[PDB]
């Protein structure tokens, strides 16, 4: 019965023939796998590879669960898996050189390692089902030419979403009979899309049991208090206990009766109204519904529990009008985008692409990094869920490893990326980068998916793929200088498109910009653009100061005065940023700063010609 | 009676029969239960802050 | 404001450019002229009686010898 090797590891078929674990859901189609490899004449040790956490471990606990099921053949049949744990452990190798020899001497013990012994394999007597990772696999294992020969590798990849609902419709009836709360049907692929569309460090399925645990335990213990009826006599029961205990010790047993009688009265009707409560309770059903799964990841994140709630349909509609909000003008690159990223997400073009491909052309600070902001606040929701990669530091050959991930015997894009699947990836200054790096960025555009050099592949399919080159701006400048009285903002965007693209491709591949779908260019910023632009700024000082309840109006004469003072065509709205600082943050701060002089009021500022006046009246 | 401990005892808890309260520090938890598969379904962080 | 436009693009030339983006204010040091070091001498010597409290000795330096 091996007592040598029950002392120094940890038998399955124990566990599974109690009964006491949950047993594993969904992963039927790898124990097939680990038994076609045990059967064969060479190459019979399966190698359980992937990154700890995608459920590896279940494939042992699945193994040893069909011997109980009478589902092995005949050859795996009465069998007992076993998992030796590294954690209890020259002196090292004399607890093993026992165990070793019963397995061998048993002929029944499947050997299940988390990594003497190479030898062992060797003589093909032992069949054991290694665990290592795919980055130790191919450095330790792959460099010896006898593990190699003995190992069969096996890949353990994340199930996909709908496979997980199965899984979690198998443990429903674990959950209902413990929570006692009716779980819903549709909660169960509602909450698996929720927790793979935020959480992305845990991967599947560890993510989607825990998930509805809390939930349904939350509407569980919401349900489980008192409902103003039972509190109140609870306290009167207790506070008549004290009453009586002065009719006894100081000798007044004329009260005793009162308050014997009515003490007993209370307990009647205390019992009476808690049996009465919990009546109606058992005959309610409590349901869970879909808005406790997003209130539970609301908090995880920050993201508020109104975004999660959106149920992602007429966003896409009106988005037009919802990036109108935080960019002023160039109303062409608007809609020329819109409509581009709406056929993606249908599923019109192939998913494994980006959803996002475009490039940016037009002068600095004209506006394009508020627009490539507005992207991830519409999309996803969070402002700082952009990853912008510039490439002023990747002039040179020797940072092609930089982006990619440091090659192994040392000590970036790929590892952020993973963390924050949907996030929008930005270039700046793409002209001006080494030409090997293209070829990386090429295969995203065509593939979609990375791999670094500890073999972990990522995912690029829930990223928007978009580069900046401020090639082609002199050419753009130039048209609004060519007529004097006019400018080429009234040229159709299809005039400036095809012109522009000529340039784009003369530096640049002609098969890379194939793969883009549409060529975005900016336009340039007028009078009345930049006086609009001085409207957001002075609202976004208004919606600040909600906690401090200022309202700030300033007159359109202020404005106008405000905007030609910064006006400045080469660059766009920079220099008016200082204006505004420097002439409304100045005096604004100093008035709070006075003991807060403004507070619940109307202030506003009007130009005279010379200066600017200050108004202070009542709201 | 309910147990509370400041991380053997691991059979005692895989069994589902003793309910032990730890108050080992954030570091302990991940260098003697975290790697261990053993106490990893067993033990549930509760995170306490200022 | 005039000088912080020619020099910003500098900045951003050997490091990132989104690096600078959240940064709030630029902050560039001018350099010292003739009469500002003699300003300084001035404040050096107020320095030297407030060290000298116990002793309660009174420091006066002639603005002939500050600029000397």
């Amino acid at each position: 019965n091996t007592p040598t090797l029950d002392s120094l590891a940890r038998d399955l078929t124990v566990i599974a023939k109690d009964g006491t674990l949950d047993p594993v859901i969904g992963r039927d189609k790898e124990i097939t796998r680990v038994i076609e490899v045990l059967s064969r004449r060479t190459k019979n040790n399966p190698v359980l590879i992937g990154e700890p956490g995608v459920g590896k471990t279940a494939i042992a606990e699945g193994l040893a669960q069909a011997i109980v099921n009478n589902e092995v053949p005949e050859t795996l049949k009465d069998k007992r898996v076993m998992s030796l744990d590294m954690g209890t452990v020259g002196e090292f190798e004399e607890r093993l050189k026992k165990v070793m020899e019963e397995i061998q001497q048993a002929g029944n013990v499947i050997l299940f390692i988390d990594l003497i012994l190479k030898p062992a394999l060797a003589r093909g007597e032992l069949q054991c089902i290694g665990a290592t990772t795919l980055d130790e696999y191919r450095k330790n294992i792959e460099k010896d030419a006898a593990l190699e020969r003995r190992f069969q590798p096996v890949q353990v990849d994340e199930p996909s979403v709908v496979d997980t609902v199965a899984i979690l419709k198998g443990l429903r009836d674990r959950y209902e009979a413990h929570h006692r709360i009716n779980i819903s049907d549709e909660a169960i692929e509602a909450a698996v899309k929720l927790s793979n569309r935020y959480v992305s460090d845990r991967f599947l399925p560890d993510k989607a049991i825990d998930l509805i645990d809390e939930a349904s335990s939350k509407v569980r213990l919401k349900s489980h208090t008192t409902p103003n009826n039972l509190k109140e006599i609870e306290q009167e029961i207790e506070k008549v206990k004290n009453e009586k205990d002065a009719a006894v010790h100081a000798q007044e047993f004329e009260n005793a009766a009162n308050l014997r009688d009515k003490q007993t009265k209370l307990e009647k009707q205390y019992e009476e109204a808690k049996n009465e409560w919990k009546n109606a309770q058992n005959g309610m059903s409590t349901s869970l519904s879909e808005e406790d799964i997003a209130e539970v990841i609301a908090g995880w994140t920050g993201i508020p529990l109104t975004k999660i709630n959106e149920t992602e349909s007429e966003k896409l509609l009106s988005l037009e009008d919802t990036l109108h909000e935080r960019v002023i003008g160039q109303k062409d690159a608007v809609n020329s985008i819109s409509k581009a990223v709406r056929r993606a997400r249908a599923g019109l073009k192939d998913p494994k692409r980006p959803i996002g491909s475009f490039i940016f052309l037009g002068p600095t600070g004209v506006g394009k990094t508020e627009l490539a902001r507005a992207l991830a606040e519409s999309m996803f929701g969070d402002d700082d869920a952009m990853i912008r990669v510039d490439m002023s530091e990747f002039m040179e050959k020797h940072a092609v490893s930089r982006l990619v991930g440091a090659p192994p015997g040392y000590v970036q894009l790929t590892e952020k990326v993973r963390r924050k699947p949907y996030s929008v990836i930005l270039f700046d200054e793409i002209e001006k980068a080494h030409p090997d790096v293209f070829n990386i960025l090429l295969q995203v555009l065509d593939d979609g998916h990375l791999t670094d050099t500890k073999g972990r592949t990522v995912d690029f399919r829930n990223t928007i793929i978009i580069m900046t080159s401020n090639v082609g701006a002199q050419e753009l400048q130039d048209q609004r200088f060519a007529g004097f009285g006019g400018s080429s903002d009234g040229q159709d965007y299809e005039t400036i498109r095809k012109t522009m693209l000529k340039e784009l491709k003369n530096s640049f591949r002609p098969e890379f910009l194939n793969r883009v779908d549409d060529i975005i260019v900016f336009h340039k910023l007028t009078k009345e653009e930049l006086k609009e632009i001085v409207t957001m700024m002075v609202n976004k000082l208004t919606n600040r100061l909600s906690e401090q309840n200022i309202n700030i109006i300033v007159t359109d004469k202020a404005k106008d005065k405000i905007a030609e003072e910064g006006y400045d065509p080469e660059y766009g709205a920079r220099p008016l940023i200082r204006a505004i600082q420097k002439t409304i943050e100045d005096n604004l701060s100093e008035l709070i700063l006075d003991g807060n002089q403004i507070e619940g009021k109307k202030v506003t500022v009007d130009h005279d010609g010379k200066e600017f006046k200050y108004d202070i009246a009542e709201q």
